């Protein structure tokens, strides 16, 4: 049997992060 | 007849999220 | 014969939470 193939391509980038914390009070 | 290679590397972390909500009115 | 390339890797983690919002009005 032949050797295993090489590692595959890199995966997709993750989804964008959630909105940040609320700003400071007025 | 080699098997498929190991899975590719994990993708990049997603981009930082957008700015948060405005702070409370003062 | 060597095997073919593996399939695409796992998706990346979600990005970090965003920066703080603007000061209030």
């Amino acid at each position: 049997p032949g050797p295993p193939g090489p590692p595959g391509p890199k995966g997709d980038q993750g989804e964008k992060g959630p909105p940040g914390p609320p700003g400071p009070p007025g």
